[PDB]
């Protein structure tokens, strides 16, 4: 099943699930209030701090949303937004995988496929946000890398809303503020000021298309 990759269409009566860590926990709820106001369409946000990929055992997100999906068949749009705690070695079976590795990266790009697999499986549309500059300088340097590995790997099958450039007015590198200075960015270097979940839950709405009733029309 081949999603849009430029926007997705929600309907009355569609739910919007949101997915991923502490990332998107300060930014769901701004889009769910959108989605509610201006098209009456109801949202679920699972988003959990200290979340990711790398580690299932601590909190599962493939099996999540296949459970997700399946208890709710009228979602159409499923949200990701993660990153900043999977930069670890992990283990897959008896398998230890060291981090950036060949063999790391590519059993975490089977974890994003099963995420894709069960979203397209069920025609539901992925949303997925890129992943912003850091101010530490190791963590900018692991999250760059894992930024291109996701980019690369989903650019053209879903959707995706880059946020590293918006977050910083464009600089290429991380900023605290944005010009009037604006600060995006929380104290610790890496999530969000209120300013910083508005704007990127206005990229995120963006990329949401109600469709009425009447739409689209016949020929």
């Amino acid at each position: 099943w081949k999603q849009g990759t430029e926007a997705a269409a929600v309907r009355s009566g569609d739910k919007v699930f949101f997915a991923g860590d502490s990332l998107m926990q300060g930014v769901a709820p701004f889009v769910q209030k959108s989605l509610k106001q201006q098209y009456g369409i109801e949202s679920a946000n699972l988003s959990k701090q200290s979340t990711g990929l790398s580690y299932p055992s601590f909190f599962d997100w493939p099996k999540t949303i296949e459970e997700t999906l399946k208890k709710h068949p009228e979602i159409s749009v499923l949200a990701v937004f993660l990153g900043p705690n999977d930069p670890w070695d992990f283990p897959v079976g008896k398998r230890y995988l060291k981090f950036a590795s060949d063999e790391w990266a590519q059993e975490y790009l089977k974890r994003v496929d099963r995420i894709l697999e069960a979203a397209h499986t069920h025609r539901v549309q992925v949303v997925w946000l890129g992943i912003p500059y850091m101010k530490k300088v190791k963590l900018d340097g692991q999250m760059r890398y894992l930024d291109k590995l996701l980019s690369e790997h989903l650019k053209g099958k879903i959707i995706l809303i880059p946020t590293a450039q918006t977050l910083s007015g464009g600089k290429g590198r991380y900023t605290d503020s944005v010009n009037k200075p604006v600060r995006y960015r929380s104290k610790d270097g890496i999530h969000f000021t209120a300013e910083g979940q508005k704007l990127l839950a206005e990229k995120i709405m963006e990329k949401i298309v109600f469709e009425p009733s009447t739409q689209p029309s016949s020929t």
